[PDB]
């Protein structure tokens, strides 16, 4: 049971709070990017929270249910990884739309996103090669 590193996003979404300025960790965490980013060309995205370095996600479980005290509530986090061994890169689609991102893990997989906006695309795409720079 070593979730300790699983515990600190818990500690990270309410110790600090949700935003883009503020910051409680020294390079894990300041929200980098707090706002929303998909995966791909998906049609349901899901809130996201980039920590200059960690990769988290969050969104309704089992979709909104009638009202919580009735059968069971399950909301809470969704997904999380760690955003600093990785690289994001860019495509050539058209601005109409698909110009996300994709980062590729070293492992065998590849973390392509794309947000619903084009401020927001290239967004998280350079709180990522910004760490990369540094940290």
């Amino acid at each position: 049971s070593k979730q300790l590193a699983i515990k600190k996003m818990n500690e990270i979404q309410k110790n600090i709070d949700g935003w883009e300025g503020k910051d409680i960790g020294q390079c894990c965490n300041e929200f980098i990017m707090e706002g929303t980013l998909t995966r791909v060309g998906a049609k349901h995205e899901r809130h996201i929270f980039l920590f200059d370095g960690l990769m988290i996600c969050c969104k309704s479980n089992h979709g909104q249910p009638r009202l919580p005290g009735a059968s069971s509530a399950e909301y809470r986090l969704k997904e999380k990884f760690f955003m600093r061994k990785v690289q994001i890169n860019d495509k050539d689609d058209t601005s109409e739309y698909k110009h996300a991102f994709e980062i590729i893990l070293k492992d065998g997989n590849s973390v392509i996103f794309s947000a619903k906006s084009a401020e927001e695309k290239n967004n998280w795409m350079a709180a990522l090669i910004s760490l990369q720079y540094r940290s």
